[PDB]
């Protein structure tokens, strides 16, 4: 609301100051809402490759930019 000048992007909800959030480019994402785009899992705080407008883990991202001309 007022006290908390923060907000989520996924569920566009008010991220309380108590829970953990992922601040990326001014925007924020609930510790969960920040799940992966491939495995759809809550990466959280670990080795992960943040995509321009998405998020992919190490094993997931690699697949996106790995030997594989087939996509669609
Ligand atoms: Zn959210
Ligand atoms: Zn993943």
């Amino acid at each position: 609301g007022s006290s908390g000048s923060s907000g989520c992007q996924e569920c566009k909800k008010t991220i309380m100051p108590g829970t953990r959030k992922m601040e990326y480019k001014g925007s924020s994402w609930h510790e969960t809402c920040f799940i992966c785009h491939r495995c759809q899992q809550p990466i959280g705080t670990k080795s992960f490759i943040p995509k321009d407008n998405q998020n992919f883990c190490v094993p997931c991202y690699e697949k996106q930019h790995a030997s594989g001309p087939s996509s669609g």
